[PDB]
């Protein structure tokens, strides 16, 4: 899979296994996007960047995309086990 969080910017620094500025993928979701439907939680922290909530450079305001093209991607994060 991968192609729209790669088209937009997600992958940008948001890989699958590993990571490039930020956290990568498969932890980002299995960091808080684990538990609950987080999703729709730390979708507050997607647009609200972050300092030190992981350690990387901060982020910069990208929830996902636009208006729906972005919540077809919190599907995709979901789903990368
Ligand atoms: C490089 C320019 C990035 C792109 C493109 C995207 N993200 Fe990112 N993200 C980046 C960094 C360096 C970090 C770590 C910041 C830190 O605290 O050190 C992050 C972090 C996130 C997080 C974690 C939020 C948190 O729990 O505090 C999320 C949820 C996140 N990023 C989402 C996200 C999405 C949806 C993107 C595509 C719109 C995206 N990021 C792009 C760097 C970069």
């Amino acid at each position: 899979d991968a192609d729209l969080a790669k088209k937009n910017n997600c992958i940008a620094c948001h890989q699958v296994e590993t990571k490039v500025v930020g956290p990568a993928l498969k932890d980002i979701a299995a960091k808080y996007a684990d538990k609950d439907d987080a999703a729709t939680y730390l979708a507050g922290k997607i647009k609200g960047g972050s300092s030190g909530v992981w350690g990387q450079i901060p982020m910069p305001p990208n929830v996902n995309v636009s208006d729906a093209d972005a919540k077809a991607l919190a599907d995709w994060i979901l789903t990368l086990k």
